[PDB]
């Protein structure tokens, strides 16, 4: 545990009992916590309770931001318990619009990549937290992927954006993997997935189509797989695909069912945290739909 | 084709012959066309030729922006064909800094998602185009993905940022597809990809590995695939995976070769704009590595 000083601020190792007082200014704020992993803190005493817990986290370097005018805008640091550098930050609704979070985060990052001896850092930010993704982008964190999450106090799951910055980026990197499913009737498989997985055909070659691409998203680039028509008169040999989704399991499940897809659900909860059900294509392929809940 | 009216500007359906004169102020400007798809127009006549072509495009709904000062700062509108609604905009250098592009783009978008009857719009902006990424951010467009592109007049490829706004709200969507490769020797397959594709391990259930996950990226969430141990005279049907990569094809080619992987030979340029080579796994699975060049 060390100290960090920037061109304005001075980050100091968080002290639950000492900082719980100023920090509650953010943790007890609903508009600021309307973005955290749990609901806002009730009392500075509970905030204290929380704080001490976070520091406990193995390898959790957290600092209390101390602003240029004897004030404490908030917290910024690295989540411990991670097997790959996590970034955390939040300010009181007022310290907003000063570039504190950006400067404090950039500070923690800068430190982390060098003297901290990390090969890179990550920041998981919800899709709607524009103010946060803003901080992250300024700091040099770019989108590396995405994953669905679910906070217990939350009525439903949500989409997290995984942004990261490396000491030095890899010159080469695979942007995506598009797997091919040898299907008996492409034209039909497309109609199926378009309703069972809400996919859309990225493109269809042939009439009827003998090769196509199903975009599991409504956006140009993103998760998808291709469909290659096959002969026989044999069938094939099942391919297995795991689809990590966003949204409730049963919501998705209900989608699969309705579309008339052959399902091996309802959603069954699994010890690794997600709930799932398996769609089985006429040809035998098995698309496991996994969701946070 | 209708009219757009804003809290300052008035967007009017583009008129190649009428507006080509003013708009050439941008298309003829090299500093303004630096991020464009094509090089600047030599003459207001070429710009007119260019402009009519643009309008000809399928669903190309373009408007000439008219500023509250009897001036024409630039153009803004929706590109045609795209499939996934597209966004365009550019201003003459002298018209920069007045919030014109933001207002006019936010106009075209606001319109496009309602009375236009579109379910969403997308804007592909190069990573470097900070000034445009700024407008996009302001209009409410968020990063949905990224892809590598390559303009002819460009000496090389470049990163494209796909931002977007959905009038809709598809709650369910796939965040990733992780395919399973029935491999005879998991422990070793990991070694291979490890060096040939630069994969990283993450899973390793069983001793020795009977199921694993090869993260083709250093980042928590991202492209990857699973390895499932399979005995008997199988598999009989090899899996086909298409990996869209970043970097030059040969560069990647060398890696796979060096790694000692079995490649079908040097990178061949394909009609769809990528150069690729295939790695063939001992069990028959075919990994096609595709790069923009
Ligand atoms: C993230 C959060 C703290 C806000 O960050 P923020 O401090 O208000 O954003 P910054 O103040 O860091 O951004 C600086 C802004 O001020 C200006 N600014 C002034 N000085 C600046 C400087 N030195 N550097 C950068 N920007 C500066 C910029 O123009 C910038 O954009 P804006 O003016 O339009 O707001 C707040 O949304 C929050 O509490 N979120 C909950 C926590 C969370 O969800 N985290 C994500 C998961 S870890
Ligand atoms: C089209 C584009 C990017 C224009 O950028 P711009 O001129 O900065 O966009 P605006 O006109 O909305 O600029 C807004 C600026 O004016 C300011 N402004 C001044 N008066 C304003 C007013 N009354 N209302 C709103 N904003 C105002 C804003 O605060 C903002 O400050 P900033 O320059 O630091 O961002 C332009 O730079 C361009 O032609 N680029 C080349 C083509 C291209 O980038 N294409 C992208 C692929 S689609």
């Amino acid at each position: 545990t060390a100290h960090l000083r920037t061109a304005r601020l001075e980050l100091t190792p968080l002290d639950p009992a000492a900082d719980a007082r100023h920090l509650h200014h953010a943790y007890g704020d609903e508009e600021v916590m309307r973005w955290w992993t749990r609901p806002a803190c009730a009392d500075p005493a509970e905030t204290e309770r929380y704080l001490t817990s976070c520091a406990a986290a193995p390898g959790a370097r957290l600092w209390t931001i101390r602003a240029p005018d004897g004030t404490v805008p908030g917290m910024a640091g690295l989540l411990g318990g991670t097997d790959v550098p996590g970034l955390t930050w939040l300010l009181r609704r007022d310290s907003w619009g000063h570039g504190y979070a950006t400067e404090a985060a950039a500070a923690v990052v800068g430190h982390a990549l060098e003297d901290g001896g990390l090969d890179r850092v990550e920041a998981w930010i919800e899709a709607g937290n524009r103010r946060s993704l803003a901080v992250a982008a300024r700091v040099g964190l770019t989108e590396r992927a995405r994953l669905a999450q679910h906070y217990p106090h939350r009525p439903g799951p949500h989409e997290m954006v995984v942004l990261g910055k490396a000491r030095a980026e890899e010159p080469l990197t695979t942007l995506a993997v598009i797997t091919e499913l040898p299907v008996r009737d492409v034209a039909a498989t497309l109609r199926l997935v378009e309703a069972a997985l809400g996919a859309r055909t990225a493109f269809a070659i042939g009439d009827p189509p003998e090769f196509a691409e199903a975009a599991l998203t409504p956006w140009s680039a993103g998760p998808r797989f291709r469909l290659a028509a096959v002969p026989g008169p044999g069938p094939v040999e099942p391919v297995r695909l795991h689809l990590d989704a966003a949204g409730t399991a049963d919501s998705l499940h209900r989608r699969a069912v309705d579309a008339g897809a052959r399902v091996d659900g309802p959603p069954v909860r699994r010890p690794w945290g997600r709930s799932e059900f398996v769609i089985t294509l006429p040809e035998g392929h098995e698309l496991t739909v996994s969701a946070p809940v």
